[PDB]
């Protein structure tokens, strides 16, 4: 497998419970300590060549896990990692973004954005309840291709149990009803909006206070709702 | 005599017209610049004698010549001066406030402050252009005691002109005929609020501001309106 580096701890456990070998991505990182991303070079087929080769008792990987985004929310360009990785089988670990579909912001920004992808198939496993409204230990895992239905189905009956928490079941549901229709990109594009409202302030009252304040890690001029791109000619990030 | 060395270049000028000799008062001052005052010590018979009895050709001085306030608005303890400068008379070349008798706020703070003082004449010169309402060229020499009135009377008829500027001397009048009443009391009460109300908020924008802002050169909690003494346990001076 292609495990990045930047991965939860459930990764490590998978890991640890199957008989399989990593390479691992290596991501960048600034002194605050923040969590970057891989560079582009550790995608392509020469890099992950090498790194099977001087990996002992490794193959061709099989299956990639990425975490997009990263635990501070830095997106990935999804269409180059589709594009360009090489192997059968692309998973985004998208933990802390399940709301991608329902903002234009987001697109080329998820598994599922785009269309299906030719000679892979792409796994997102979005944890609703974390950004989305639903109860705690609730999960999706959408998928992008043709997998095998009876061999994927008991994969899934195999790790959950067999007596669930209707409950849970019923918040998990009801999120993605609360994303359909105006309300829900009224929902999305208000909390867009907000976020985006408060960092102009943070960054307002720290030019308009005395002495020190509070900064915040993000681009000198924002004004626009969209992902604002990390560019090499700055050096906010 | 006894002359300020902060003097002004007109007293100079008298030293250089008459034959008289002098002791000079040593005024102290911050690094800013600001010409401060003179001591107590400065002002006792004690000091006095001992620079007459190092200074050649020197006699017990017969006139003192005080600048009450500084250039930067200093007033003395007038009080104390008229009291233990042992000459018979005692000038206070008040051109700077002239203002003095029309708010209690100056009480004890120039040469007609108080009395009429025993065994020494007071003279005060205040420069009625400068802080009042008069044209240019205008100033006023007010006494307070018992003088040679031809004597003196000469002395000034020897220096001024014959034929003068009836519109400099009716200003010169105009000017405490604005003090008399409520409105002139209104207009110094006025001016002196409006004053405290600008150094109030000189200092407000000082901690609102970032960065480095301009600080005024007054004590750090000025709230009531009286000639704020300065204190030797505090350091604002």
């Amino acid at each position: 497998i292609l495990i990045d580096r930047n991965c939860h701890k459930s990764l490590t456990h998978l890991m640890m419970m199957s008989d399989v070998t990593p390479i691992y991505f290596r991501p960048t990182r600034n002194a605050y300590g923040i969590l970057g991303g891989i560079p582009q070079s550790e995608f392509q087929h020469a890099t992950i060549a090498k790194r099977v080769k001087e990996t002992p008792n490794a193959t061709w990987p099989v299956h990639a896990v990425i975490t997009n985004s990263t635990y501070d929310g830095l997106l990935y360009n999804t269409d180059f990692i589709k594009k360009t990785l090489d192997v059968k089988s692309i998973h985004f670990d998208s933990a802390w973004v399940p709301y991608t579909n329902f903002s234009p912001i987001y697109e080329g920004k998820c598994g599922m954005s785009g269309g299906r992808v030719e000679g892979k198939v792409i796994y997102e496993t979005q944890s609703t309840h974390k950004l989305l409204a639903a109860f705690s230990q609730a999960s999706m895992i959408h998928v992008k291709g043709d997998v095998n239905e009876e061999t994927f189905n008991e994969a899934y009956m195999m790790h959950t149990t067999t007596s669930p928490h209707y409950g849970i079941v019923a918040s998990t549901e009801t999120a993605a009803a609360m994303m359909k229709g105006n309300a829900g990109k009224r929902l999305i594009n208000g909390s867009i909006e907000r976020a985006i409202k408060f960092r102009k302030e943070i960054k307002r009252l720290r030019t308009e206070s005395d002495g020190w304040f509070f900064d915040v890690w993000q681009p000198d001029h924002i004004d626009t709702t969209e992902c604002w791109p990390l560019r090499s000619d700055s050096t906010w990030h």
